[PDB]
């Protein structure tokens, strides 16, 4: 009952209490501004959520399957999450979360069920249960609606993507069923495209700014701090870029990188974002078949796998000067773009001269 | 070396054999008739192939991860598949496989992953690796090579069906993001649709019946006797029947049929399949919600929803006319052509009746 009843308040009351706020921050003139202005609001909504995990945190280690534990996580994390946009907790200020209740609730959960302790992409996105047409969110404001729809469609897009890709695995780059893949993963990867235009030209740049990004903030769970979930915390967007070949496992900036989303990812995606570590690109397959440059195959294949990559690329210029440009790490999210879009550089490694060399291969 | 040496002997010494053969076969007035005809070439291909299976009944135990094994199985199981055709082995005939050490090897490897010990779907379709565009097959056929290409690409768009569906189970049928997988499916069982049509309209029903079929008889492996490989020999179309809820796991006739397939799949198959069968099913879910009628999410997705079902079941008929009634056992097929098509029926139980409940709620 205690599971429900905590539940039932995220989809109701918990709404409520962050749309108000939200109105509150809105008015005032800094509107970044949390510093006295609804602290009534934020008293209730931590006060009936901490009572809510309290009477939780004895029926919350029952084992009810993995399901039902990482929705819970995602209930508490979604209420820690908004104690941190209040700033009815924060990181830097504090030592240690002030939040106990919900802090050992959360790191008892995911670290049973191996994930991090907080609110991630998934709680809000593709795992994100809807009750007559209502799924979870933090207020009812339209561009927060925009904002998870979009994200959802782009991310199971993603997926679509790579699951094509890894199917070419076991027939190799000549198979002539490899070219359906490649364009499967070509679909897929237009609905990016599509998906993500859509949101940037729908989405209000200052409601998105001052009432959506705020809840994405970092926040401690007990004495450790646990940045905010990315559109990229999936393995799809990171499956492609190992098996196109356009990023490299074998160097240190790139492995820690994944390293630091594992747990902010469903640990299904865990496992299989590590195999591709440990796997053969296509990129490299393309390069070591020059020879078979007149083969019908070679032609056809590579000529869609090169759209593929220039299409993947495209996505991550548009994605970085969209999210990013607008609203220290940047140095190496531009890498990370730099790599997905092959893009000339000589400060670091990139797949420009190889994709180059075989456009040309191509005449 | 031994591995590589039967693998090698597979793509090359294997296919002219077969194929010199079936032209000798085809020769006949019988056609069908394999006794007395190429009874040496008969002895080639069981001798050579053999003495590459002894030389292997020794590495064949290295244990080189579990795709290098079901490969080999493949093999294995290719050469006894043939050996079946040529009838250079007969079930019924023995009582046990006349083939000792390919028998030995491919219950070894099989029992060792958890596989059929014989030619299995995914040997020649989805995991068919291709060298230089020249993937494992049977004969130089062109008719087997439209067989196994059409197969192969109907089987990858019901796992891009399969795949859709099952992202729905987290979202729930009031979703908006649940459209869409709705959508994605709706293409993917189009693109079923037409690769099956095509195939019917170039694939030559003599020699398809005479050079192509032979090859997917049921043989001995040891003392058991093992049935040949089916298209439907892989969890998506399956996992799209339990999901739509058109087949009921409920039932001894479907659970048993299901239990007899499970080894002639892959693993993960295997395991997806398994959870299918413990698991709520989207037919159930939009009938339990008919009051929700007048819900905008309601008839949005219930109209995709039944689309997507009738046109699973137009899938289902056409398959049926084509590569059944053409080419005992017949009432459970055609039971389960009923079930997916949801066809009105008294003797079974369909759902017919509560797909006409739900037309009719969109008035």
């Amino acid at each position: 009952y205690n599971t429900e009843a905590f539940d039932e308040w995220i989809r109701s009351r918990f709404v409520e209490l962050n749309s108000q706020l939200e109105q509150l921050y809105y008015q005032q003139t800094d509107r970044a501004n949390v510093q006295e202005v609804g602290t009534e609001l934020k008293h209730t909504l931590e006060s009936e959520g901490r009572e809510l995990v309290k009477a939780l945190l004895d029926e919350g280690n029952t084992d009810e399957g993995f399901d039902s534990a990482f929705d819970l996580l995602g209930n508490v994390g979604l209420y820690m999450a908004a104690c941190r946009r209040h700033e009815i907790t924060e990181p830097t200020r504090e030592t240690t979360s002030p939040l106990l209740e919900a802090s050992a609730l959360a790191m008892h959960i995911g670290a049973s069920i191996g994930v991090t302790p907080r609110f991630a992409t998934a709680h809000l996105t593709t795992h994100n249960r809807a009750h007559n047409g209502i799924y979870k969110r933090f207020t009812d404001l339209p561009d927060e609606k925009l904002f998870v729809d979009y994200n959802t469609k782009g991310i199971l897009a993603y997926k679509r993507a790579s699951d094509a890709l890894l199917k070419i695995q076991p027939l190799g780059i000549s198979h002539p069923i490899s070219h359906d893949l490649l364009r499967v993963t070509k679909q897929a990867l237009q609905d990016v495209i599509e998906s993500n235009q859509q949101l940037f030209n729908r989405l209000d740049t200052d409601r998105f700014f001052y009432c959506v990004r705020p809840y994405y903030k970092p926040y401690r769970v007990g004495s450790v701090v646990y940045r905010g979930a990315n559109a990229g915390d999936f393995a799809g967007i990171n499956v492609i870029d190992l098996t196109l070949g356009l990023c490299f496992a074998n160097e240190a900036s790139y492995s820690q990188m994944l390293v630091d989303k594992f747990l902010y990812m469903m640990p299904e995606d865990q496992q299989i974002l590590r195999e591709c570590m440990r796997r053969p690109n296509l990129m490299d397959d393309f390069l070591q078949a020059k020879g078979c440059i007149h083969q019908d195959w070679y032609q056809e294949n590579l000529k869609l796998f090169i759209e593929v990559c220039e299409l993947h690329g495209q996505t991550a210029i548009q994605h970085h000067n969209e999210l990013v440009t607008k609203y220290v790490l940047l140095a190496s999210l531009e890498r990370l773009r730099d790599r997905r879009a092959a893009v000339l550089r000589d400060d670091i490694r990139t797949r420009y001269y190889d994709l180059k060399k075989l456009k040309d291969s191509l005449r």
